[PDB]
């Protein structure tokens, strides 16, 4: 891997709303374009936001998303 903190460089940018986390409006976007391999066939719209962050808060911050980035790989 290039850098372990390579995850902070993405989510935070897709946080173009100003809420600390992403409503799927900002997530479905982060998955497509930069993280296609995951949102490229499986894990569709409601299958990535609810798949790993829906503990019941219609939102996905960076640390809920934390392991998210690690889930996008081994």
């Amino acid at each position: 891997m290039k850098s372990p903190e390579e995850l902070k460089g993405i989510f935070e940018k897709y946080d173009k709303e100003g809420d600390g986390q992403l409503s799927k409006e900002e997530l479905k976007l982060l998955l497509q374009t930069e993280f296609p391999s995951l949102l490229k066939g499986m894990s569709t719209l409601d299958e990535l936001f609810e798949e790993l962050d829906k503990n019941g808060d219609g939102e996905v911050s960076f640390e809920e998303f934390q392991v998210l980035v690690k889930k996008i790989s081994q």
